[PDB]
């Protein structure tokens, strides 16, 4: 089998992307922000306290014929970003793009923190990480693409962001007609649950390349670059008027800049992320600092490749016995 998704940007500046998926019989279909840096599906719901709901779309067990409560099940999961929440957990079918998954974990929030609620366009999150992350208690749970990978055509799914545009999730088949030259794959360590992987390096603009070793993870959940404190310098010395901001919480610069290009190395293939990729508009409504889309890592612990480097390529996230993930330029 095989599925196939168009995802969609939340809003102007990319801040994430939601895929309707059809939850439940008859279906409910709810966004979710599919995050392969996690490894929980959960959802608004029924159960979800009411004053912590402010225009999501809910699920609701009770009226899905295939739902059955998971018995002494519970959740609680909390992010990179400070946000959090938890609940109890059914199993419903799930489809995303035509493939099915009957039997699916589906983590029902009771509570959620306040950035879900303030967000009415995520209705919750698909983990696609590897299950060992998986938050439920006593008995973890699959992620769906582990659960789907043996009825996959190929036990692969690829992600293809858009930029300022829709994009694709495509399951358990790679769409040669979506990237360019040649798809060029990299070694994988799940010893953290991650797809973590190791660039061989970067370029600021045009720039020479710097060939060095960068330890970090493939995190469609996560909006932006976050890469150590030399990278992130070395870029942001090539725009006028940039700085870091402690008060803001990041490198910053002014909006009337043009910003360079990023590049990072996959092997001996490189991946351009074009400047204005980079730029996250005014820090402030109105304000003429904008925020920038490279980030230190320094104090996460580890480096993030999120949508900014992400969206510029075609994304091959290969479940084979070995894992490795591919990168193709698009």
């Amino acid at each position: 089998s095989t599925g196939s998704a168009t995802t969609t940007p939340i809003d102007s500046l990319d801040d994430a992307y939601i895929t309707p998926v059809q939850i439940g019989t008859p279906a409910q279909t709810l966004n979710l922000d599919f995050d392969t840096g996690s490894s929980d599906l959960w959802v608004f719901s029924s159960e979800t306290t009411a004053s912590e709901v402010d225009g999501q779309t809910i699920y609701t067990p009770s009226k899905s014929t295939t739902a059955k409560l998971l018995s002494g099940a519970t959740w609680s999961i909390s992010y990179g970003d400070g946000s959090s929440s938890s609940g109890d957990v059914y199993t419903d079918t799930v489809s995303v793009g035509g493939l099915t998954v009957t039997g699916q974990a589906v983590e029902s929030a009771k509570k959620v923190s306040s950035s879900f609620t303030e967000d009415s366009t995520i209705d919750g999150l698909l983990g696609l990480a590897f299950s060992t992350l998986n938050t439920v208690s006593p008995t973890q749970q699959k992620t769906f693409f582990d659960n789907a990978k043996a009825s996959l055509d190929s036990p692969v799914f690829t992600a293809d962001l858009g930029y300022h545009a829709p994009g694709t999730y495509n399951f358990g088949f790679i769409d040669t007609t979506a990237y360019t030259g040649s798809i060029t794959y990299t070694a994988v360590s799940t010893k953290q649950g991650f797809w973590e992987w190791t660039s061989t390096g970067y370029a600021v603009g045009s720039g020479t390349f710097k060939s060095t070793s960068i330890d970090g993870i493939a995190d469609t959940g996560t909006t932006l670059l976050y890469l150590p404190a030399t990278v992130v310098s070395a870029y942001w010395a090539q725009v006028s008027g940039a700085k870091s901001s402690s008060s803001v919480g990041g490198y910053v610069f002014p909006c009337s800049a043009t910003l360079p290009s990023f590049t990072f190395g996959v092997g001996s293939a490189r991946i351009v992320i074009p400047g204005d990729y980079i730029d996250f508009g005014p820090i402030s409504t109105g304000s003429s600092s904008c925020f920038g889309g490279i980030q230190s890592s320094a104090g996460i612990g580890i480096n993030i490749f999120g949508d900014v480097a992400l969206k510029a390529a075609f994304v091959v996230f290969n479940g084979a016995t070995t894992p490795t993930l591919g990168f193709a330029s698009k």
